[PDB]
């Protein structure tokens, strides 16, 4: 009998904190090209996961699929069944903002959202996805001691990739949304449910205004920078 | 350059009808097992999807992920650019029909959600997510002819597996939804937008409302049963 | 001392099958010319109810007014009161499909609406209006076997006639709604909620994009074939 | 061709007031016992509707069904094509308040309501369904006249009849709603629409919390006593 | 000890009857100007209130600061702690009917908004913020006994004074809205659950449409007379 | 003519630091008792604004009223018409999370509310009210310096004062709200809007479950607690 539904690891085998993005190959990639010790915990559904050690810290990295609902299934049950303390999601992101560019780093303090998810949380209301301030805090200062500028702000989280709506991409620039992305609002309120943290970096890998599109290496270059300050946090948290 | 940011597979590789399921695995194992000739036509993501043929006529299969957005990344995906005519859904599902009970093959008409996305459709109203005709009647006729009985009626796809929400089940329960699940409301009006078709036939896996939950044996009958249903299916579509 | 605040019928007096349409007088030419041995068993509010054969088989016919709560009144009584089975609703219908033309059969899968009363029974989330299969099939099944061509597919119920409203009619097309009528989204529900059956059947009378209309001419004998396939169907049902 | 869809009289048979109520039976008691020189100018869909003179002045009266959609026809064509000014409506209603009893008469000052038809016309905002001040007046001051005591308030129209709404009735008493009927929240905003004149009046059949239910006696007394009061209303107006 | 957390009036300074207007300042001159014996009873937030008398009737008059939570703050406390009966809010309005003018007096019979407070109270659903019918009535006979012309009908009150809604001016203009403010739709149902009374009359200092605007000498006349149809309506209330 | 309806300041009369709190009296309090040199620059409405120096840099602070839409005019306009660049709400606040005491410091990072204010902006989505990054981060070291715990998470911002809602504050408590206070979701959008920067501390008067409550000496040593963290926070912006 698994530990979960969608999760073959035991409990124990998760570290406190876990690094998230939504290609399972990525993960992987994240787990030979950066831990050391490194061994696989789940591959059910394909949604691999992994834990080794950053500088000789115990850490995890793992899938978590594409869209909130899929991310809620697996961030639900690493803070409640595998007791993880921590978890900071790593992916790419479209930006709208007019001094946001291709290949920047956005630290994530809050998340919208044009999911249900979380007016069911709080009789209908306004709940915003909000980032641990310790978790954005220690993105914002592994940033600079790695010499990398960042942007930092809201995310705007949807559930349709193929979005057809008029008006949406001016009014995010209005407001200095700095990306756009799938995931990030379902995960903050599910750490406020459990009293744990979480937090989102991502790398700008098109202008959703100007089109403006980052090269392979570009991407290269934005991932390297990213992974980096995701890791170096992780010691400080 | 890949064809679709989530698919490496050339247009042409998949057949005009595809049968979908959550666990990319699961996608596997009907390739390998009820399907001859099979190819991998992806792996992007580890969303592995298939072509090869059922009884003579070709047929793809292919992982959908968790929820309505993952799905439907990749149900517009294969409509619009691989030009896919039919998709059909396979999966399992909770019941809380009084009616309804753990082992049962459950046809899906249409479905209802607490996601936001046909709302946004439909300039904020009531958009039924609706099943093709023909293709719930191949599947009615399907099990008909292979002696299985089935359940015809409505599902509730939801974002959040893990729910809190007081008073859902019985209110399901009242008007007689025979599925619960997270993926056919947002399948069945892309397929509409394309002009095309879709379906979805599930397994009940649990009884929601009575706790009787189906062994390790009762799954793999239930979806031998289920996956015969949709092959032939696929013959009259 | 009247059974329900609408009806003077005492149980028993309707079969367990009816077919009903908006206007009353309609329901009474439909019992004039089709009902062998009718008799009239309601007047309560002009709302003629008839109760005869068709091919010796027990059939009642009555009006149901204009609008979703005027059916969901008379139609949950049917249900509740008089122990009613199944509903087919009759009429006419707008089209904005553009492959519906006027004179075309439809008959109703699920439908739409602008109307409340369905998420006020959900919890506030999408409840899909849904047509009984069994029903909508012995439509499908009489409509062939008279030769008569069908458009199968969703329908969309309006609480305003007389629509002011921007881009609906473009929507709708979009995701190929192949009727626009008022009533047939409050009706399937209630038959949800008591156990029972419901469908419709219309015929276009306009095409709201186009702006084709059918001659008086056409309507008697678009009117003449949905009448029969229903009759038809009730001997199925 | 008829004036309208739903109404064979021509431009000119109808007054410029006209009285409504929800049965078409008791809009034809109406005139049989009040209007002199009374004409019957529509029958269509049996909605029967009169036009005749009381004390004098040119008055109709016509049946408008049940529901807002039903009156929402009626009233916009009243308005539209029949050039009416004014449209009082008369019927019966449940109560909530503590302070209201069966037979009261109750005049309408405003109506709540759980359709969504007023949102739609004011971008989705508060829209309250507001009776003419002039037409209130009028109602209250002949009342006054004819030494009938009179209740002066809100009403709420619902679209459900047959409520299965919890908390509702509560609400609605703490808030001091007078009135619970089914259509004056539609009658105004069209009013409204057209710089028209509308206003309603009730008489109560029911306390809704306490249970009491006026006698065929009482009724009889409660509908003499709104009847006049419209009545001499419209020599007002 | 304070009586509430904004008032440091004890019970019983405040008279049944009180004039509230949004700036404390103005309450202070209507105080000065139109009061005998005034007495401030209130300074806390600065939010001046007076008790004095009008022509022998004890009358009081206090600022509610600028928008619905402010009012509903001073409302709710003056209905509860200090038992007041009627409020009377006088103040300055934009318009824009096409028929209504800058300098008009706008007696407000109901108001609608784009708050949520009202839908709160309501089970979400429309709940008319609706004044009470004997001051409107007073307001309007003191008008005409001072033979100044006034504007009866509907008021908006917006938590936006800087609006940036397209579409919405063009839509209150249709349906003829009076008058557009900020206080008002929060107000009255305040008066509601306390079985107290509540009225508003505002002066039109601008034209939203057609730009005109007041001069300061016709804001003066024009509050001139708004305040004295309010101060003589307290004497018929 | 005043430079904005609500303030009679010149333009350069504001610093490009500004402290707001509800009360323009309290206002007034930190002027004399923390700013050099200042002098009142507005006064219409009794809402008290100053200007002077803390430290040597020029810095201001102005009563914003009660609610959010008292909040929006005067925030729109600093930002606005007076080139305002950064805003600190300070204030007082209650608390339902079971760690946070009467007494402690609450830095803001977002705050949810009831208001409809930011679904008008965003398209009716869910669009987080996020204070500043620098600010909140500002004020984070400011208390660490003095050596001054604090709690640094989210706030609610709710319309309604006098709050009637059933399991509002068990949702809250179960997602570790730390403020409920009246006006920050109104201002961080505008922040945004005009590019520009906001934060909000605030300091537990109350505990809404436990009932606990400041004495006024423990009220007069947080306030200045938060004071003195504000007033170093702007020193470092």
């Amino acid at each position: 009998h698994m530990a979960t539904p969608h999760n073959s690891a035991k409990v124990g085998d998760f570290a406190e904190t876990v690094l998230m993005c939504g290609d399972p190959l990525r993960a992987k990639l994240i787990a030979d090209n950066y831990l050391e010790n490194a061994k696989q915990v789940n591959s059910v559904r394909g949604m691999l996961g992994f834990t080794g050690t950053y500088k000789g810290k115990p850490l995890s990295v793992m899938g978590h699929g594409m869209g909130i609902p899929s991310i809620s299934i697996y961030a639900e049950e690493l803070y409640n069944v595998y007791k993880v303390k921590t978890i900071i999601r790593v992916g790419t992101c479209g930006t709208v903002d007019p001094n946001v560019h291709v290949r920047d780093v956005c630290i994530v303090t809050a998340s919208g959202t044009d999911s249900n998810v979380n007016r069911m949380r709080l009789l209908g209301h306004d709940f915003p996805a909000t980032a641990n301030f310790e978790v954005v805090s220690a993105l914002v200062e592994s940033a600079k001691a790695l010499n990398i500028p960042t942007q930092v702000g809201k995310a705007y989280s949807t559930d349709i990739f193929y979005s057809k709506e008029q008006g949406l991409n001016e009014a995010l620039a209005q407001y200095h949304f700095i990306a756009v992305e799938m995931e990030s609002a379902g995960l903050f309120p599910i750490a406020d449910y459990y009293g744990a943290r979480a937090g989102c970096i991502c790398t700008v890998s098109d202008h959703i205004i100007t089109h403006e599109s980052a090269t392979p290496e570009e991407r290269q270059t934005s991932f390297q920078n990213m992974i980096k300050i995701a890791l170096e946090a992780t010691l400080k948290l």
